[PDB]
């Protein structure tokens, strides 16, 4: 296939509205950069989602590491999601069969659907667990990622498994948009890709993550979003770290436009 | 080789003191069974816990499902625990990379590390996933199963998977006591076996549930102790249903010693 744009792949045919809502303010806001807020503390959370807002197109949570989380606290970054224009993505990694996994999505204290734009799901279980979530997130207008590759030393999500993933996808388009992958799974320009393991400088940590630029993996894999946590988290400033991962996502992915 | 009791198991020299006790109360308590109590209300869970408790060596929960979770209830759970005799196996799935899973386990809202004597992990990210853990688990004295193979339709947990999961097992053995699977997949008896996806009867749910007996899984199959949720919660007289489930895993494991 030949590089189209996010704006013009906002406007195509078979697009979720998620995907589509995503990949124009994306285009508005000059952006593919996703913030990993993995942060214990709800005013710290919202404080990075409302100084950063303009800068991403995308806020990635782990709600199950706030130590103070309400659905309160999901009110209020809701409105911030709407303030400054971008999609909350849930990283539950839900991984079950489908009569729970549709219960971890609608119930429980957490009640995820009722907030999380996007979700994300192991494709290990097999298709149930697409099957399951989507009961419950069709009707929402919700949409969820599937995980075909991991970016840590060791991961399993390769081969098979992540054209399983692929096919899995292909075969729940009405609510799947796209993966969680280190590079370009699919040519369906439809298909989201969203990678993790992002740094500026290429390194790893201690317990098998592994970082590759936003040059390289929008660039030369062709993914589309980055997911960056540490790399700006753990930056004194946060707001010029995460400045630093949008132009550098942004001009990668101009780059290969051509 | 040689089939051990699950008395002489849990005197074995390398057998994890978590894995220990539990396979003592099985022998004492004539159980096999574990209880998956899936259900969306405290009182259902504590009531349930109660009732049933002298009929389990276990009780699986997911925390995550529970519209009115507290630490307070947990902390009552672990009372019902101690004094009818079962370990707690909270099926959480951790499936990411380390320096993540480790935050799910001990922090957020439910602080699982503080009340399960048990969690599972899938094996997709590496080994990351159990070095992550272990950091919070090892401390408070828990243990830890792979899950290895899935009772869904259209598993991927399969073949070098499956391999994959066993190795990872043997490497870390000071945390990991077994395995979550269909059968048995490790011949090391310190290993412990545990097979969802349980009903006396054929058949299987509408999102890809399927179901095998327990004379299959534990006769046939040589796993350990079921895992059963609706075929035990679902009847209309739980305590009979419950004795029915843990005479014939229990029958079947006395069986295929000899
Ligand atoms: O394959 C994956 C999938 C998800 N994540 C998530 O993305 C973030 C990476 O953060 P950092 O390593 O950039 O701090 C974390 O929240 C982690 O859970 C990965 O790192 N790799
Ligand atoms: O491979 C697996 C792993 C876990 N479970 C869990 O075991 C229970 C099965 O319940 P039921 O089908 O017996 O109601 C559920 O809590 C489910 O999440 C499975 O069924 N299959």
């Amino acid at each position: 296939a030949m590089e189209l744009s996010f704006g013009a792949r906002a406007e195509l045919p078979r697009i979720h509205p998620v995907a589509s809502k995503l990949l124009r303010l994306m285009q508005k806001k000059e952006t593919n950069l996703c913030l990993s807020a993995d942060v214990s503390l709800a005013r710290e959370l919202l404080q990075l989602a409302d100084a950063l807002g303009p800068s991403i197109c995308m806020l990635k949570t782990h709600v199950d590491i706030l130590n103070d989380f309400t659905l309160d606290v999901m009110k209020e970054l809701i409105t911030l999601a709407k303030c400054h224009e971008f999609l909350i993505f849930e990283d539950r990694k839900f991984a079950d069969i489908g009569n729970t996994v549709k219960k971890q999505y609608e119930g429980g204290i957490f009640k995820i659907a009722s907030w999380a734009d996007l979700v994300n799901a192991h494709v290990v279980p097999g298709s149930g667990v697409v099957k399951g979530l989507q009961e419950v997130g069709l009707p929402l207008h919700r949409g969820c990622l599937l995980i075909a590759e991991m970016s840590s030393t060791g991961s399993l999500a390769t081969g098979d498994y992540t054209r399983a993933a692929v096919r899995m996808a292909e075969e729940h388009s009405e609510f799947v948009v796209g993966f969680i992958s280190g590079s370009r799974v699919s040519m369906k320009p439809e298909f989201l890709h969203l990678t993790p393991g992002v740094q500026l400088e290429a390194g790893g940590d201690n317990l098998g993550q592994q970082y590759n630029s936003p040059q390289e993996v929008i660039g030369k894999r062709g993914s589309d979003i980055i997911i960056v946590g540490r790399g700006i988290i753990s930056a004194a400033d946060r707001l010029e770290a995460a400045e630093m991962y949008r132009k550098a996502a942004w001009e990668a992915y101009l780059s290969r436009l051509g």
